[PDB]
């Protein structure tokens, strides 16, 4: 499934994203934006070796099991390709497992290159929330 910006905003309320960690829910929809670009079907090998799935582009080498990533840890206890379903209840449980990790959400690289310290909350804006 590839979401409409302000129908994964929508999404990501109703699981708990806004302000989870104190990050509103601009921050989650922009990160999704640069990650994904709101498919929920996106993968990306890394070079080395792992692979990130789904909106939010969680990788297997900490967080999720895709069963070909040395040294692969399973932090969430979930096989990556859950990560890719169409329901992204399990991509967000994972998420805020993540982002309670220390580095909040520079543990994405996208959003801390595309995302932090800009006007986030246009990510947002025009959506019924």
């Amino acid at each position: 499934k590839v979401f409409g910006r302000c129908e994964l905003a929508a999404a990501m309320k109703r699981h708990g994203l806004d302000n989870y960690r104190g990050y509103s829910l601009g921050n989650w929809v922009c990160a999704a934006k640069f990650e994904s670009n709101f498919n929920t079907q996106a993968t990306n090998r890394n070079t080395d070796g792992s692979t990130d799935y789904g909106i939010l582009q969680i990788n297997s080498r900490w967080w999720c099991n895709d069963g070909r990533t040395p040294g692969s840890r399973n932090l969430c206890n979930i096989p990556c390709s859950a990560l890719l379903s169409s329901d992204i209840t399990a991509s967000v449980n994972c998420a805020k497992k993540i982002v309670s990790d220390g580095n909040g959400m520079n543990a994405w690289v996208a959003w801390r290159n595309r995302c932090k310290g800009t006007d986030v909350q246009a990510w947002i804006r025009g959506c019924r929330l």
